[PDB]
């Protein structure tokens, strides 16, 4: 049964609620983004209206085979009427196609559902600037002050400089980047751009990338692994055994691997600056864990919320333990007393 924080009161709507069967009273199912914990339950047998971005709808049709007649793509930054209710989709600064959803309820209440997001000051100049929000359904993934990490631009600068140095020292080195979902594509696209290479990958991953409306993508990716010196592999294979096995398959073209594992936050963030990051190495294989986040840091979250000044906050992440729930409620009250709302 569908939990309360996935229902939008005063409407027929749910958000990211496909794993509960037919939800009683739901006339439209919204999908914020194409990550498995959120789409869990969708397939070609789904027969209710799904509302989402254009990119999410490309992925629903081609990857999950949802029939076209049930997919309702909406443009961003545009007031739309869905089943008698005004809604707007906003870019969430998460993975490709990810949105926040603003609902203008018939009784005058305004609700913002962030989906998954990486808060940014640029959101203070979206269609959010124009009106009051009563309720905020908030991505609280990193809602504690110990969660610190660098900007995405600093992380990419580290990765480009590291890859370019290694391959210029050794033109026979291969670069490998781990993936298990959409998101974080700038990691492998930026490295391949500096090296003058296309990114090589499986047919299944190429298919997923072709749904993403990335400009000039045909110029950047390929299924011909032999033509490429940046390869994508499943995240599970980014270890010494998996990379050894991959290097065997390359027919003696290469004699070294430099690999990247984009993670979220890890506890080595509490001690080490991005500049000072070092790899794990065994023989001719080195693995870098890089803290490329597509969720808000604590400070970015706090800034957004203090600017929006919502009347009530409903967390959507870390909701399963009493200790998590009490910690998050404490920070919400600090933020409100500090800012005066
Ligand atoms: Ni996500």
């Amino acid at each position: 049964t569908c939990p309360f924080y996935k229902k939008i009161p005063g409407t027929g709507f749910t958000v990211d609620a496909f794993q509960y069967g037919v939800v009683e009273g739901c006339t439209a199912y919204f999908l914020t983004h194409f990550h498995s914990d959120h789409y869990a339950g969708l397939s070609k047998h789904f027969t209710f209206p799904v509302y989402c971005s254009e990119i999410t709808g490309n992925l629903l049709k081609n990857k999950l085979h949802v029939q076209e007649q049930y997919i309702h793509p909406l443009p961003l930054d545009t007031e739309c009427i869905v089943n008698g209710v005004k809604v707007v989709l906003l870019d969430a600064n998460h993975c490709p196609g990810a949105v926040m959803i603003l609902f203008y309820l018939p009784n005058g209440t305004v609700i913002l559902h962030t989906g998954d997001f990486r808060a940014d000051p640029s959101m203070e100049r979206s269609l959010l600037a124009d009106q009051k929000v009563h309720m905020l359904y908030l991505d609280t993934t990193y809602c504690s002050p110990e969660y610190t990490f660098p900007s995405q631009q600093e992380v990419i600068r580290f990765a480009i400089n590291t890859a370019f140095e290694a391959v210029t020292l050794n033109p026979h080195a291969l670069v490998v980047c781990g993936t298990y979902s959409i998101g974080k594509e700038k990691v492998f696209l930026a490295i391949a751009d500096v090296l003058g290479s296309k990114v090589g990958m499986s047919q299944e991953k190429y298919k997923t990338l072709q749904c993403l409306n990335i400009p000039e993508i045909n110029s950047l990716i390929t299924t011909d692994m032999c033509s490429s010196l940046v390869h994508l592999l499943p995240m599970m294979q980014i270890n010494f055994k998996g990379l050894q096995s991959h290097l065997k398959k390359c027919g003696g073209k290469y004699n070294q691997i430099l690999a990247f594992r984009p993670t979220g936050w890890t506890h080595s963030n509490k001690f080490t600056r991005i500049a000072d990051v070092i790899p794990q190495t065994k023989g001719n294989i080195s693995i870098y864990g890089i803290p490329y986040s597509e969720h808000s840091s604590y400070l970015e979250m706090k800034r957004f919320v203090q600017w929006l000044k919502p009347q009530k906050i409903i967390p959507t992440v870390n909701v399963g333990t009493w200790k998590s729930r009490s910690t998050m409620e404490k920070y919400f009250r600090e933020w409100k007393l500090e800012a005066g709302y």
